[PDB]
């Protein structure tokens, strides 16, 4: 599978081992806050996984994206696809993360193609997906767009994305996708 995912003033290519340095930092800036706790890992590490990563990308059961920025090719963060299932035919994603150096409209536009290679590049009919509980940000984001509350427990809420929703997307956000 080859990805051609650009949109007004972002665009995704798939991760590479050599990313590891970007993505332990960009996720280690992501944590930075007053509650900053042990280090979850260090580049090798990342490295370690995104290898491994690779083995379920060639089998095409995950894709993995660093998010940039088009006006001058800077990484500003990722996205990631997995956990696919069948019946119906469904993708996750999660591993969403955009730092200070992000566009103004990169959160709906990673969006959107994120979308795009769901529904449209990898033939998915629906996307699964999870928020934590108390980020409303995220969650009124995902209203927004069409996602449908589904279910909830303790930690988080659920959602869907159905098809349909990304059909009528690629109308209304047209401006976002360039």
């Amino acid at each position: 599978v080859n990805f051609n995912l650009k949109a007004n003033t972002t665009y995704l290519r798939l991760v590479e081992e050599n990313d590891a340095e970007f993505i332990c930092t960009l996720r280690n800036n992501d944590k930075l806050n007053t509650y900053i706790s042990k280090s979850t890992g260090d580049i090798k590490s990342q490295a370690e996984w995104i290898r491994n990563y690779k083995n379920r990308e060639n089998n095409g059961e995950e894709y993995y994206f660093i998010i940039f920025r088009s006006d001058d090719q800077s990484p500003i963060g990722t996205v990631r696809l997995y956990d696919f299932h069948e019946n119906p035919k469904s993708f996750c994603w999660g591993s969403w993360i955009l730092n200070e150096h992000k566009t103004k409209y990169a959160a709906v536009e990673s969006a959107l193609l994120v979308y795009e290679a769901g529904f449209s590049t990898l033939g998915f009919e629906q996307s699964h997906f999870e928020v934590m509980k108390g980020n409303d940000k995220v969650h009124s984001f995902h209203l927004k767009m069409g996602a449908q509350k589904i279910s909830e427990d303790d930690e988080n809420i659920y959602y869907i994305f159905p098809k349909s929703k990304y059909k009528e997307n690629k109308i209304q956000y047209a401006r976002f996708l360039g």
